[PDB]
Order: structure tokens, then sequence, then C-alpha cells
């Protein structure tokens, strides 16, 4: 008839479980290089590229 | 006929023109040294000088 429950604490470990996460195909497969750093504070709202002849 | 104007962009150079300006002659000539440093935290918001007898 030993009652030891007050000798110990109730721990919550410092660890997290994995979440649900979307796949992100479209972001990783469209071209990201052309548009990088091209809109800035000299440019204004938008910006344009040249169609080939 | 050629049409070239989507090749180029409408640029605003980084430079400013001159503005107009105005002269400050009253400030220079009124009395300066007599009221200098006189209104401070020990004084509250006003101070006084003596009329002659």
């Amino acid at each position: 008839p030993n009652n030891l429950d007050s000798n110990v604490s109730q721990i919550v470990l410092k660890k997290f479980l994995p979440g649900f996460m979307s796949d992100l195909v479209l972001a990783k497969t469209v071209d990201r290089q052309l548009l990088a750093g091209e809109i800035n504070s000299s440019t204004g709202d938008s910006v344009s590229f040249k169609r080939p002849h």
C-alpha cells in the first residue's frame, strides 16, 4: 500500500510532433530566377520583360 | 515600319532641380544674447527683466 505519486512530477517533454504540410510543387517548379531582385524601390508597382522576335 | 518603343523604358533620373528660397534678416538683427538659456526647467514657462526708474 505505498502511495508514491507525490514524489514525482508530470513532465511535458521539450519536443514537438510533426505537422501536416502542403507539398508546394508549383512553387518549386516555376521559374524563380528571372524575377529575383527585379522589383525594388526604383521600379514602382510593376515591371516588364522582352518578348523574343 | 519598325516599332521599337517596347524595347526601352521611361526613366526618371535620380536628380532634383533647385527650389525657391527666402532670406532670413529679422532673426539675425533682433536681440539674441539677452534671452539665451534663460527659460529652463528651474524657471517654469516665463521670465522677466527690469524696466528703468
